[PDB]
C-alpha cells in the first residue's frame, strides 16, 4: 500500500468534510439575509466554494497519477490503441482484393464536414463488425471534389476497388453473408440496424477499457476517427507549419464558438462569456497543479467578428486564432478545399488543447473531443460543454442505471429506484439531468449524481491474425 | 491497477463535479429569494446537499477498502501495535530489578480519572524514551485507596519496587544519566522538558504509521493506554457481564455528555440535540453502507437526568446507558472504587462504538477516543466532536502547515502563504479554524482546508531485544 496514495485519499476525505462544515455554516447565515447583503454574501460564498472545490479536484487528480497509476494508464492506453489500430489495418488491407468482402460507404451526406466524417466512422465501425474491407467512395466530395485523398491517406493500401462477383444494397448481416460487396446507406435510414454501433464497445476490450478510460464509448469511436484522418504528407506539413506561425504551445484551452447557420435550427446562440467562465475556471484548476505563464485560448469559430470582441473583453488572455479560416467558414464559401483545410486545422488544434469548451451540439466540437481521446490515456473528462452530453449521431439508446433512489420534489422530476433504467436526454449542468424512467414511462428531471453510466457491449470480431 | 479502484475514483470525481454544478445553480436561485420562501428553499437545499455529500463519503470509504487495502491496512496496523507492545513489555520487565534503571511516577495528581491516567501515560512515554522501567506509586489514589491494582494489572511482573543505589528528582536526561531511580513530576512542572512528549511520534515508526493511520500522535499515545488498562480479573468479568446485560451490539454510536462541574470553568454546556444531530447524520452515513436495524446510542453521562430526557426526545433511538453509573459519577460521591468502576466501564463502551460524539475538552472522551485507536486500523476520523480538536494535556506545540495561501477577507482572519507555519488553537467546525501564523505572528481564523498536519518525530529507542 502506497504512502502518497493514502495521504491523498485522506486529504480528499477531509476536504469534503470541511466543505460540508462550511456549506452548513454559510447557508445557515444566508437564510437570515436580505437584498444587497444577501447578494454580496452569496457571491463571496461562491468564490470561496470555487477554490475549495478546485482543491478537492486537484487532489483527486494527483491521486489518479500516484503509485505509477500515471505510468500504467499511459502504457495500457497505448497497448489498447495499438491493438485496435493493428486490427483495423489488418482488415483494411486484404491480400486478395478481388476476392475480399467489402462495405461501400459514400462520403456525400448532405451536411457538413464533421457530420460526414462521422458518417464515414459509422460506416467504418459496421465494416469492422462485419469483417468487410471499407471502400470509401469520395468523388465530388462537396468540400474537395478531388476526393478523400485530397487531404487524408486512403483508407486502404491494397483494396480501393469496389468490384466483386456479387454486389447489393444492405439488407442485414444474416441475409448478406454471401454478397461480396455491400452498399451501406446513411445511419438515418439504415434497416436493419446491426449491433456494431455506438455507444457499445467491443466485448473483448471492455474490461481493459473500464480500467483505463472514463467513457469507453468515445474511446471506441475515436479509434476509427484516428485511422481515418491519417494525413497526407503535404497536410502534415501544413499543420506542423501552422502550429509554428500561430503561437500554439501547451498550456492552451481549446474553445469552439459555433454560430452562423447553427443558431435557431440545431443549437442555441451562446455569448462568449458563457464559454469563458469554464475557460477561466479550468485555468484556475490547471494553475493549482502547474505553472501558467500566459492564458492561451485557441479560438475556433465561424463568427469572424468574435476574435476582436474576445480580445477586448479578455485582455489577460492570449487568443490564438486564424481569423481568415474563420472567414473561410462563412456559408458563401464554406464547401471548398480552402475551407476544408481550414476546418481540419481548427479541429486539430481543438483536439490538441489541454481542455475543451464548446457545444456538443456541433459535429465540429464532437470530433475534436473524439480526436482528443487518442492523445491521452483518459481524456474523457476534458470538457465543460454547454448543451448536449456526448452522443454519436445515430447511436443506440443511451441508458443509465439509477444507483440511489430519488423521490420527486416537484412535478417536473421523475422518481427513481435503484436499478431503474433511465434513458438520458441530457445533462443540464445544474445538478440535474433530463431523461425517462423506462420502467414507469415518465420523463422529467433527476439529480445527476444518482445515476451510473450503463456500459453496453457487442460481440465484435477479434481479428486474431494480426 | 485495480478496476473497482478506478471506477470508484472516477465517481468521487464525478460526484464532486455534480455537487459543484448544483452548488452554483441553487445558490444563484437563493440570491433572489426573501424570507419564508428563502428559508423553505435553503433548508431543502441543505437536505439534498447532505445526501449528496454522504454519497461521496461512502464512495471514499469504499475506495479506502478496494484492492485489499483494507486487509493490508489491518495487518500492518496489527504488526505495528504488536511490536510496540512487545517493546513496552520488554522495558517493563527487567531480569534484575534490583539493578534496573527506573522512573518513578505518582498517580494521585490533583484531577480526575482520565487526567490521572493521562498523567500516567506521560510518565510511561518519558520512561520509554529514557529506557527506565516505570514504577507506578498508587497508594492513596483518591479513587481507590487500595491502589492502582484495585482495577488494573500491575505495570510490571518483575519490577515493581522503587529502590536503587541512587534516587533523585528529575533534572534532565543528560544530567540524570547516572541516577538509577528518577522521580518524575507532573507535566505541569516538568523542567527541563525532554523530547519524549506528544504529539510527537517515534522516528522509526513514522513512515509506517502514515501509510496506515490518519493521526499518528493519537496512535502513539494509545499504545501506552493499551498497556496501562489491562484489567484485573473481576473487572474483566464485570465488562463481559455488563456487555450482555446492557445489550451492547454494533452498530452503536457512543455519546458522552459531560456536564456537572466541567460547565463554566472548563467547557460549555451542550444540549442533547447538539450531539444528536451528528449522531443521526452518521447513522444516515452508516445506513448508506450497511443494514441499520435499530439505531443504538451508548450514552455516557454524569447528568443522571439526561437518560429520561434523551429517550423522550429521540424515541427512534435505542439508548444503552447505566443511569446509576451516571449517578455514581455525581460530584458528592465521585472519588470511590464503585465510581472508578463506573467511569472505566463507561469509557470502555464508548471506545467500542462504531463512532464517537462528545466534547474533546473532557479527558473522559479523549481516553475513549485513544482506546478506540487500538480496536480499528485507522479509527482517527471516527468522531464529530463538539469543541476542542484532539490534544494531550501538556503536549508540545501543535503545528500545521499552510498548503494554499489565504488572504483575509475580514479582520478576524489571518493571512497565510504556503509553507507558513500555523499553531492551531482549534477548529470551529464551520470551515474555519483559529490559530497563529508564526512567520508573521498574527492570530485569527483561516479556512480549515488550507492547512496540512505537521507530523513531528522524535528519536526514541527501538528496543531491538524484543
Ligand atoms: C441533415 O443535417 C444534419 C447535420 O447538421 C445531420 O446530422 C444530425 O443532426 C441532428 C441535429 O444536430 C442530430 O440530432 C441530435 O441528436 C442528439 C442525440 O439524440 C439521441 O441521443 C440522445 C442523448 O445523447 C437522446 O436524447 C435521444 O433520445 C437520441 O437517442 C435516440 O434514441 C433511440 C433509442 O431510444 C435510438 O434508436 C436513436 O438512434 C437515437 N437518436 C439519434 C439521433 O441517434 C439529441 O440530443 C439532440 O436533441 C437536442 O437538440 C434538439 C435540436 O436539434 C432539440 O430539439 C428541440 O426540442 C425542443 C423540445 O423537445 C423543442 O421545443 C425545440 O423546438 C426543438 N428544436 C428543434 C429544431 O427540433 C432537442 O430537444 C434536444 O435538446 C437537448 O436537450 C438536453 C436535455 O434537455 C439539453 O442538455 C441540451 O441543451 C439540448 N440540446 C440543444 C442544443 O438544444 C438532436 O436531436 C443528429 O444526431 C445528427 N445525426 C447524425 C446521424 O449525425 C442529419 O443527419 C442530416 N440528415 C440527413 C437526412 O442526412
Ligand atoms: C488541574 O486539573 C486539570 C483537569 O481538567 C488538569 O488538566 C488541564 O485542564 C485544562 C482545562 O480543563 C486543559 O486546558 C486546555 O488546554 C488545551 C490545550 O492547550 C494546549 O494546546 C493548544 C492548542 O490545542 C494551545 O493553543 C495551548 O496554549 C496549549 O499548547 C501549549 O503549547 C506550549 C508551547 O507554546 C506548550 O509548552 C504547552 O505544554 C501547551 N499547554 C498545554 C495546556 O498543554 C486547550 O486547547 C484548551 O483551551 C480551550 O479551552 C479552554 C477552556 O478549558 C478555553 O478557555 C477560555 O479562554 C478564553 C480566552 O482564551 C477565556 O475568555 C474564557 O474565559 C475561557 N472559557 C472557558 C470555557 O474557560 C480556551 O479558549 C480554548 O478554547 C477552545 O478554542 C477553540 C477555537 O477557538 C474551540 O474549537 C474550542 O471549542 C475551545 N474549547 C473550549 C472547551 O471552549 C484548554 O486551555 C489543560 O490542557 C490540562 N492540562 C494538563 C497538563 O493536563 C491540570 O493539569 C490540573 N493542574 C494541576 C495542578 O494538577
Ligand atoms: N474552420 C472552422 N469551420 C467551422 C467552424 N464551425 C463551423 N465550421 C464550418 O461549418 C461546418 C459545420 O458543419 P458540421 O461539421 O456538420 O458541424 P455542425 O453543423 O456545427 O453540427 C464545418 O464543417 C465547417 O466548414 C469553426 O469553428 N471553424
Ligand atoms: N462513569 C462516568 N463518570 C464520569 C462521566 N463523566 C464524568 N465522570 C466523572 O467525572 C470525572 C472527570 O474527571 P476527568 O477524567 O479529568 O475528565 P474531565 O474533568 O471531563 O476532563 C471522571 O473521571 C468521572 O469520575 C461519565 O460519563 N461516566
Ligand atoms: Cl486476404
Ligand atoms: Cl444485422
Ligand atoms: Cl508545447
Ligand atoms: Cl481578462
Ligand atoms: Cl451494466
Ligand atoms: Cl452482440
Ligand atoms: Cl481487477
Ligand atoms: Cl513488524
Ligand atoms: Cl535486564
Ligand atoms: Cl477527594
Ligand atoms: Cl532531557
Ligand atoms: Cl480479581
Ligand atoms: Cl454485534
Amino acid at each position: 500500500l502506497g504512502k502518497d496514495h493514502e495521504i491523498l485519499r485522506r486529504r480528499i476525505e477531509n476536504g469534503a468534510k470541511e466543505l460540508w462544515f462550511f456549506l452548513q455554516s454559510e447557508l445557515k447565515k444566508l437564510k437570515n439575509l436580505e437584498g444587497n447583503e444577501l447578494q454580496r454574501h452569496a457571491d463571496e460564498f461562491l468564490l470561496d466554494l470555487g477554490h475549495h472545490e478546485r482543491s478537492i479536484m486537484t487532489d483527486l487528480y494527483y491521486l489518479s497519477q500516484t503509485d505509477g497509476a500515471g505510468d500504467w494508464r499511459e502504457k495500457e492506453a497505448k497497448d489498447l490503441t495499438e491493438l485496435v489500430q493493428r486490427r483495423i489495418t489488418y482488415l483494411q488491407n486484404p491480400k486478395d482484393c478481388s476476392k475480399a468482402k467489402k462495405l461501400v460507404c459514400n462520403i456525400n451526406k448532405g451536411c457538413g464536414y464533421g457530420c460526414q466524417l462521422h458518417h464515414v466512422v459509422y460506416c467504418f465501425m459496421i465494416a469492422y463488425g462485419t469483417q468487410r474491407t471499407l471502400i470509401l467512395e469520395s468523388q465530388n466530395w462537396r468540400y474537395a471534389t478531388g476526393g478523400w485523398e485530397t487531404v487524408f491517406r486512403p483508407v486502404s493500401e491494397t483494396c480501393t476497388d469496389r468490384s466483386g462477383i456479387s454486389t447489393g444494397h444492405w439488407s442485414g448481416e444474416v441475409k448478406d453473408k454471401n454478397v461480396q460487396v455491400v452498399e451501406l446507406p446513411i445511419v438515418d435510414s439504415l434497416h436493419p440496424r446491426p449491433p456494431y454501433l455506438p455507444l457499445a464497445v467491443p466485448e473483448d476490450l471492455a474490461d481493459r477499457l473500464v480500467r483505463v478510460h472514463g467513457d469507453p464509448a468515445v474511446w471506441w469511436v475515436s479509434q476509427f476517427v484516428k485511422y481515418l484522418i491519417r494525413p497526407q504528407p503535404w497536410l502534415e506539413k501544413e499543420i506542423e507549419e501552422a502550429t509554428k506561425k500561430l503561437g500554439f504551445k501547451h498550456p492552451v484551452i481549446g474553445v469552439h464558438v459555433r454560430r452562423t447557420d447553427k443558431v435557431g435550427t440545431e443549437a442555441a446562440f451562446h455569448p462568449i462569456e458563457e464559454y469563458m467562465v469554464h475557460v477561466e475556471e479550468h485555468f484556475q484548476l490547471l494553475a493549482r497543479r502547474m505553472q501558467v505563464d500566459k492564458k492561451r485560448v485557441y479560438l475556433a469559430t465561424d463568427d469572424p467578428s468574435l476574435l476582436k470582441e474576445a480580445k477586448t473583453k479578455y485582455p489577460n488572455y492570449e487568443f490564438i486564432s486564424d481569423n481568415s479560416i474563420s472567414w473561410s467558414a462563412g456559408l458563401h464559401n464554406r464547401y471548398t478545399e480552402n475551407s476544408l483545410r481550414g476546418v481540419i486545422l481548427d479541429i486539430h488544434f481543438l483536439s490538441q488543447a489541454d481542455f475543451l469548451v464548446c457545444t456538443f451540439s456541433s459535429q465540429v466540437c464532437r470530433v475534436a473531443y473524439e480526436i482528443m481521446q487518442t492523445l491521452h490515456p483518459d481524456a474523457s473528462a476534458n470538457f465543460h460543454s454547454l448543451d448536449d452530453i456526448y452522443y454519436f449521431g445515430g447511436q443506440n439508446a443511451h441508458n443509465q442505471i439509477a444507483i440511489y433512489a430519488h423521490q420527486p420534489r416537484t412535478a417536473d422530476e421523475i422518481p427513481m429506484e435503484p436499478g431503474d433504467i433511465i434513458g438520458v436526454a441530457g445533462n443540464h449542468w445544474d445538478g440535474y439531468s433530463k431523461g425517462v424512467n423506462r420502467k414507469l414511462g415518465r420523463t422529467g428531471l433527476y439529480p445527476s449524481y444518482k445515476v451510473r453510466e450503463k456500459i453496453e457491449t457487442v460481440k465484435y470480431p477479434t481479428y486474431p491474425e494480426a
